[PDB]
């Protein structure tokens, strides 16, 4: 079956789901994407490492490019395995040096491609540089066409972000197209009907297998965990 990342910027609710989880399904827990002060971000990714094994994979989000790689050297102390650039659009020029460091550090590097005047060069930048792409949902068509085929032909993995379920149609159908197509980043998800929804649609598509992270922003932590097994079942 697949597994499942969370993301979650706020601690508390976080660590709580992450207990819960760790309970019931802790082999179906792959990683979690983690946000915030440094100071807070580290003392969760020890927390997540204390609580899963050494093979829990923790991706850091690095929102401020000039404070990206002291947060990501602080974070990468703490365990984190991998960083998440998101703001990327604005200084393109700035990806290289942190992926560089990140590269340096044995640390995977993960690219949020999101609209601006600069996304298809942020696009060439980051398929030269990166692991992972994701790939805003609500992106022109033609311009996330661009965006797939040039991580596609950089050999980098492709994460399709998806809130809307109109969304999840249009990702499905592109997913069927971009061989480096890697699995969905499921934002939106309020409930657990939602969540059936997208399960009903990732079983029709024949990509249930394929590890997914649910975003717990529009979630409390009993709807997150329902929510959670509910598109692991």
């Amino acid at each position: 079956g697949p597994g499942i990342w969370l993301r979650e910027v706020d601690r508390d609710k976080l660590i709580a789901v992450a207990k819960k989880l760790k309970e019931i399904i802790p082999d179906r827990v792959k990683g979690f994407v983690v946000g915030g002060k440094t100071d807070d971000v580290v003392a969760t990714i020890r927390d997540l490492i204390a609580l899963f094994g050494p093979d829990l994979e923790i991706v850091v989000e690095l929102t401020e490019l000039d404070k990206a790689i002291e947060t990501m050297k602080k974070a990468v102390e703490a365990g984190a395995s991998a960083i998440l650039l998101r703001d990327g659009v604005r200084g393109v020029e700035e990806l290289r040096k942190i992926a560089e460091e990140a590269k340096k550090l044995g640390v995977k590097v993960i690219v949020d491609v999101t609209d601006g005047p600069d996304v298809l060069e942020l696009a060439r930048e980051a398929a030269a540089l990166a692991d992972a792409i994701v790939i805003d949902t609500g992106l022109p068509l033609d311009t996330r066409e661009a965006i797939a085929a040039l991580a596609d032909a950089a050999g980098v993995d492709v994460i399709f972000r998806v809130s809307g379920l109109d969304q999840v149609d249009d990702a499905v159908a592109l997913a069927a197209r971009t061989p480096a197509f890697k699995g969905f980043l499921l934002e939106g998800v309020r409930d657990v009907a939602a969540a059936e929804a997208v399960r009903a649609r990732l079983a029709a598509a024949g990509l249930t297998d394929l590890d997914f992270l649910l975003a717990l922003d529009g979630l409390d932590v009993d709807t997150a965990i329902a929510a959670a097994l509910a598109l692991l079942e």
